[PDB]
């Protein structure tokens, strides 16, 4: 038993993890097969700046690609919307087996931090509603990647680009879309009001259930529609059937029905905590998805 | 910005992970060079378990080794402390740069979570002064261990034994010597009475400070005798000048004395925290070193 915020394990992407210079600017880039991955405002000149424009006036020996202490040599470039694909003359040989997959607001990942090729932490992140990331991010952190593993598969689904004014974080898919109304310009960009994500904080009354924390529990139950009603008050966002029914393997686990589970979160909206706490935090989480908490309350590896 | 549990890049570990069977009994041994190390109770037969009269009546082949799809051919074993040791045919050739270190409580370190030799999560720990980890451990998880990174060294400093009954987590260093007063038998054992890592709070709140967090700061200050009679009636540890001294690099980066942020966080025992939150947390956190909060606030990398 326990509970706790799991990244999965990061050694797969460590090995694709690359230095990209242009100039005075550095920062990460991913290195898949014969290609290298990286933010596209690293095109480097000596906010306005036309990309196209840049690139264009860009020779493939401007990219400094550094694998470790080996040298790549760049041998083409594209854009493809804001990233930059830089050929390599060399296909990356710890390159995994993966997949460039778009996620959900709601939806988790690790995320791997990096600083000049290479890595520096690991941490767990979900895609806010309003499609920002509360990570962990300084000047140089720009093309660490977020992924998710899946057996021996990785999943890619973030690549790091910027940070707001409000301290949170915002990115791209790896084919270079943002996530949310954000653009890589320096303009009066702003995250934009948040909600609460109800189906994960479920999922994770679900987990403090199965690690022996009940006194959140009660005997009374709620309607769908009763329930989002107080959801709506308290600024979580709906919940739906689907919700529900992704919901049902916990509930079948515990013998807590759904809707009596949204009764105790109804009444926790209401009433506060009372100075008790929930898997050792003081706050309802709302970073855990059901998939997260099966995954940690059973036990699923990946190879 | 931003601040977040953030663990250890994971992948030095990983390719040290293997599994060991013995009879019924499965968990993950840790192979570095020709040695495999793993928890003694895997020692299978067919509490009052006299370890030492249970190894002597086992052979080699008693002992099966995977890593990944392969299997080790065992050569040797012996027993140190509560640690095996199986000597196998073949250096590990993934074997890391290491060192085998005891850590004191306070002290955090990452967990890489294994199940069959395969990894499946990692995450942050601190030694509670109690010495148990409060962990994420299920059936199969033993033999995981605990390490820091140090440019290219892992500094092994845990492997998992067992849960206690309050959910929490104990096991030995790497030469076999429990943290705390624990033994690897089935008996009443129970974790003991827990306090709060008070340097840890501080650098906790120094790392709000950096990253906006200002509202618990205030005018008063305090000294280190007056501060330690709250202390110790809020069950928080007592702060030497040892530890004054290493919260100095935070202190003068922030521009806020030691003893001044003693005075906010006195303020913050003695009145909670009214509503409000620090670095997304409604509890004062304190499995933050000083030396992870400057780590991820100014960025170091491992290689
Ligand atoms: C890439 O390494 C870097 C990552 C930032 C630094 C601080 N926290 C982060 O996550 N990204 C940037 O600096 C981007 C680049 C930018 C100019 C070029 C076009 C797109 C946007 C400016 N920018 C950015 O994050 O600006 C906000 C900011 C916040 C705090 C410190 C520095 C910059
Ligand atoms: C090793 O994989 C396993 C890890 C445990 C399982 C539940 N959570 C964990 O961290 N360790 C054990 O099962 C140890 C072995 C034990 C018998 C042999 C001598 C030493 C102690 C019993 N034990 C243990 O953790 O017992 C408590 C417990 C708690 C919950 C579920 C199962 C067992």
């Amino acid at each position: 038993s326990g509970f706790r915020k799991m990244a999965f394990p990061s050694g797969k992407v460590e090995g694709c993890m690359v230095q990209v210079t242009c100039g005075t600017t550095t920062l990460n880039g991913l290195w898949l097969d014969d290609v290298v991955y990286c933010p596209r405002h690293v095109i480097c000149t000596s906010l306005n700046p036309n990309y196209e424009d840049l690139l264009i006036r860009k020779s493939n020996h401007n990219f400094l690609v550094q694998a470790g202490n080996v040298q790549l040599r760049v041998i083409g470039h594209s854009m493809q919307n804001c990233v930059l694909k830089l050929k390599v003359d060399t296909a990356n040989p710890k390159t995994p087996k993966y997949k460039f997959v778009r996620i959900q607001p709601g939806q988790t990942f690790s995320v791997l931090a990096c600083y000049n090729g290479s890595p520096s932490g690991v941490y767990q992140c979900a895609m806010r509603p309003n499609f920002t990331i509360k990570g962990s991010f300084l000047n140089g952190s720009c093309g660490s990647v977020g992924f998710n593993i899946d057996y021996d598969c990785v999943s890619f689904c973030y690549m790091h680009h910027m940070e707001l004014p409000t301290g949170v974080h915002a990115g791209t898919d790896l084919e270079g879309n943002f996530y949310g109304p954000f653009v890589d310009r320096q303009t009066a960009q702003a995250a934009g009001t948040d909600t609460t994500i109800t189906v994960n904080v479920l999922a994770w009354l679900y987990a403090a259930v199965i690690n022996g924390d009940r006194w959140f529990l009660n005997r009374f139950t709620t309607t769908l529609n009763d329930f989002n009603l107080v959801a709506m008050k308290y600024n979580y966002e709906p919940l739906t059937q689907d919700h529900v029914d992704i919901l049902g393997p916990l509930s079948a686990q515990t013998g807590i029905a759904v809707l009596d589970m949204c009764a105790s979160l109804k009444e926790l909206l209401q009433n506060g905590m009372n100075g008790r706490t929930i898997l050792g935090s003081a706050l309802l989480e709302d970073e855990f998805t059901p998939f997260d908490v099966v995954r940690q309350c059973s036990g699923v590896t990946f190879q």
